[PDB]
């Protein structure tokens, strides 16, 4: 297993100047013909000629129209192309091969490959030296010229990257196109499409230059209606990027393409992106409302992409997070702006501080720029893109909106035209620091430690108040966790938004400030502070950190209250939750430990829940955000607070403290849930696909939420709601009925009328899977076995598997069961998944990355299916890798 190291980073021996593609499509094998225009470089030292090339079958290989003889000249080990270099011409020369390959059976879906009748690539990474041999690296930029044939009545429709210069027929009923793109490009940004594809088409002007440029969303013709909402999302996108950054998009046309089978949300490649269907395709019948934000924040991603993936390209793939934690900040910005609502950023703070905090203290903790990997595919994380994005916010928040276009302009200029690094964005920012703090000393060398040091930093707080000076002192520490990768941890340059808040009055005291935390600890000191303030401490979640605010819980249900900063209102809550949640479960797990007969359990603060109720009272209150309060913070969040996680005294914990609140707030739930219905379910706009209601569809979410809660607390008559529930027009809702049922005997009666609603759409179907597999059910393992004999069966499209297993090992109770059975299950599945698909393998590992945080019992019970999959025979290098690491061995 040869593990590549970023401190061993050396330019080819080579330059591949020119790409000539020949792509003939038939029906049981794909013949590949290329020709790469080659030279000798500058740092060549006679070294072999060495392709990389994956299960690639050859016809002949020659070098100047002359064939290679195998053995003598060349070697080929089904991984790598060896030229002798005494074979390897001094100067300019055509190297050109014929390879064959099978789309068909590619169920890996990287390279080239049939998805349903759409032959598609995927070559971010280790793809395109799937399709033909190629020095398959980001920094190799070439000009291409590709021409595709396939049958004419399976595939009509052919697209790849530039100008398409031909179209014509072929006998046999065959036809080709020709695609020309002149301007350099990694291999990485290459994409061929064939098939029966249907389209929605629009034409966007640009705001300067005034271009027009032609718009494509395409599908299968089966779902080409539910094509209209990733259309107008791809119009926000273009005209966010002109109006925020200033960019115009360079190109006369831009294809969107949605395909059934993918392995993540999508691809950016040079004017053809590639979509998971999950991720392009909605309709207001047959979507839940999560589609709509989703299409939203991919399409701008992938867009995002564009402009400066036309200019600036990754030098290596340890680079990988300047340009996805880039872009994930350019996505994030957009969808802020979009949706209008505080639970946009709500929910990026919420999946980064459950999920990739787990991911940072687990044996898989990396920083944003890892120093080594074996398989690239492995380290597109949630760490790389989403503690990328957090630190690539940050800038902005350090340096403010004007200053941070400034050193964003800065970038693409300096780095136009050539490859760049973490380096050169850091350098870029840097200059405009300079700028903005009015000094050519400033510089932001500190700050390249966010993208080396893996770990989360912890802040913590103490506070002084002199009544008599109006002096106020807020002392800061910052601390990160030794870990596998740093001995020692340096103090980053941590940013704090913060306020001041009355408590008095509920005013803001000072004007917007972020601290500049630089060192291990200092202390900020305020003047002229009339009263004693309640601090408002990282505001926006202004740096991606452990927050230790260390305040009451009466300061914390204040902030709650009258705070301005949406997320320090929701951090308050979350505070006041943990606290609570930290003492139930002690005091559940030592009344277990200990066998007592009878115990105590603290109440939950009487005042915290009247605060809920104050606010959830409130008309003018956010939907959305009142759905977040009435909930415990996530699980994965909770375990990093916790050691050896007793699952079960977890469990107890939660239903206790809902058990608790409930009994308060039931008949507040119960009014809200029926007064919310007109606003929520409003189907004036059902039949109108252009139509989005951010807002509406959190009061949605808020109505399902309230609903599951009194579901779960039984309260009287709630089934006659559910039912009711049922029959709306809103997948949200009637899926929502189904998962709520599950605490009654109409569950499958549910279940039955649910999946027939579902069953005639391929993406609707797996959100009933997906609902269905979350569902809290006793004979939830029964449940499953249903469904892979009667709907799943042996299905290797990677929505259909991770629908039926995923949510599922999100049941506290019944996936962490005390035999071990639910991690032998999900175990099984990799096993099986890992024969054709190790990246979807990899990613069904993930309820195995908190095995050291739980209890002695469970560890053992999860360490022992994880050895048991490494002890596999045929497992592939991805998942031995993440299985290694994961198991520090
Ligand atoms: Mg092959
Ligand atoms: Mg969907
Ligand atoms: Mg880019
Ligand atoms: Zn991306």
């Amino acid at each position: 297993p040869k593990i590549h190291y970023r401190k061993d980073y050396k330019p080819s021996g080579f330059i591949i100047n020119q790409v000539t593609l020949n792509i003939n499509i038939h029906d049981q094998e794909t013949i590949v013909r290329s020709v790469l225009d080659m030279d000798i470089s500058k740092h060549n030292v006679g070294e072999d000629l060495v392709f990389d090339g994956v299960g690639l079958k050859i016809n002949e290989i020659s070098i100047n129209n002359k064939k290679l003889v195998e053995g003598e000249e060349y070697t080929y080990d089904n991984e790598f192309l060896t030229i002798f270099s005494k074979f390897v011409p001094k100067s300019k020369f055509a190297f050109s091969s014929e390879v064959i390959i099978h789309p068909e059976t590619n169920y890996a879906l990287t390279g080239l490959y049939k998805s349903k009748n759409i032959i598609v690539s995927q070559c971010a990474a280790t793809g395109f030296r799937r399709i033909t041999f190629f020095i398959d690296r980001p920094d190799m930029m070439a000009k291409y010229d590709v021409t595709v044939t396939a049958d004419k009545e399976k595939y009509p429709v052919l697209l790849s990257n530039g100008d398409k210069v031909n179209e014509f027929e072929i006998p046999g009923g065959r036809h080709g196109a020709r695609f020309n793109d002149p301007p350099l490009k990694p291999c990485y940004l290459f994409a061929v499409v064939a098939g029966d594809l249907k389209h929605l088409s629009a034409t966007y002007i640009t705001k300067y230059t005034k271009k027009k440029v032609e718009l494509y969303v395409f599908s299968e013709e089966k779902y080409v209606s539910k094509l209209q909402w990733a259309l107008e999302c791809l119009k926000k996108s273009m005209a966010f990027d002109e109006d925020y950054f200033g960019l115009e998009y360079d190109l006369s046309r831009l294809n969107l393409v949605a395909v059934s089978d993918f392995n993540v949300g999508a691809m950016e490649n040079k004017g053809l992106n590639i979509f998971n269907a999950n991720s392009l395709l909605a309709s207001k019948k047959n979507s839940i409302d999560f589609s709509y934000a989703r299409i939203l924040t991919v399409v701008g991603h992938e867009y995002f992409h564009q402009y400066t993936g036309n200019r600036v390209t990754l030098r290596d793939w340890f680079q990988l997070t300047l340009k996805e934690g880039l872009t994930v900040h350019r996505e994030n910005l957009f969808s802020e702006e979009m949706t209008k609502t505080v639970t946009t950023r709500l929910s990026h703070v919420d999946l980064l501080r459950s999920v990739q905090f787990l991911e940072d203290s687990s044996p898989l903790s990396h920083p944003i720029r890892p120093e080594s990997y074996v398989s690239m595919e492995n380290f597109y994380t949630t760490t790389v893109y989403d503690k990328g994005s957090e630190v690539m916010r940050m800038y902005l928040t350090i340096l403010g909106e004007e200053y941070y276009k400034k050193g964003f302009d800065i970038y693409i200029k300096k780095n136009d035209g050539n490859t760049a690094t973490c380096e050169d964005f850091n350098y870029a920012m840097e200059q405009a620091y300079k700028m903005k703090k009015a000094d050519n000393s400033a510089n932001l060398n500190q700050y390249l430690l966010w993208f080396s040091q893996s770990g989360t930093p912890h802040v913590s707080f103490k506070y002084n108040y002199d009544a008599e000076k109006k002096q106020y002192s807020i002392h800061v520490n910052q601390y990160t966790k030794p870990d596998e990768n740093q001995k020692e941890k340096k103090p980053l340059f941590i940013p704090i938004s913060v306020g001041l808040i009355n408590p008095e009055n509920g005013k803001e005291m000072i004007s917007q400030t972020t601290l500049e935390l630089t060192k291990e600890s200092d202390t900020f000191v305020f003047n002229n502070i009339a009263v004693k303030p309640i601090p408002s401490l990282f505001r926006g979640f202004s740096a991606p950190v452990y927050i230790e605010d260390q305040l009451t819980d009466e300061e914390r249900i204040l902030l709650l209250k009258y705070d301005s900063d949406a997320f320090v209102r929701y951090n308050s809550c979350t505070n006041i939750y943990m606290k609570q949640i930290l003492m139930n479960y002690n005091e559940f797990l030592k009344a277990k430990n200990e066998k007592l007969e009878s115990f105590q359990l603290t109440p939950v603060n009487a005042q915290f829940i009247d605060a809920i109720k104050y606010l959830l009272e409130d008309p003018h209150a956010d939907a959305g955000f009142k759905s977040y309060i009435v909930s415990l913070p996530q699980d994965r969040y909770i375990i990093n607070f916790v050691s050896n996680l007793d699952t079960d005294v977890l469990a107890d914990t939660k239903e206790y403290i809902y058990k608790q609140i409930g009994d308060k707030l039931n008949d507040v739930y119960y009014k809200m849930f029926k007064s919310l219905e007109a606003k929520a379910d409003d189907l004036t706009y059902f039949n109108d696909e252009s139509h989005v209601d951010f807002d509406q569809m959190n009061m949605r979410t808020l109505r399902n939420t309230l609903l599951s809660l009194l579901s779960k607390a039984q309260y009287p008559n709630i089934l006659n709601e559910i039912i009711e529930h049922s029959k709306s027009p809103y997948p949200s809702n009637w899926l929502t009925s189904l998962s709520v049922s599950a605490y009654f005997d109409k569950y499958f009666e549910l279940y039955d009328k649910t999946y027939k609603l579902s069953k005639d759409d391929e993406l609707l179907l797996q959100e009933w899977l997906k609902t269905v597999s979350r569902s809290d059910r006793k004979d939830i393992y029964e449940i499953l076995k249903k469904l892979e004999n009667e709907v799943l069966k042996d299905s290797k499209n990677p929505n259909d598997i991770r629908a039926v297993y995923l949510p599922f090992t999100n049941n506290l109770r019944r996936f962490h069961d005390i035999s071990g059975k639910g991690y032998k299950l999900i175990a099984e599945v990799i096993t099986k998944t890992d024969k054709f698909n190790p990246m979807v393998a990899t990613q069904l590992c993930e309820p195995f990355k908190l095995w050291n945080k739980l209890d002695t019992k469970r560890q053992e019970l999860m360490l022992n299916e994880m050895n048991t999959m490494l002890q596999e025979p045929q497992i592939s290098n991805n998942l031995k890798e993440y299985l290694l690491r994961l198991t520090n061995k």
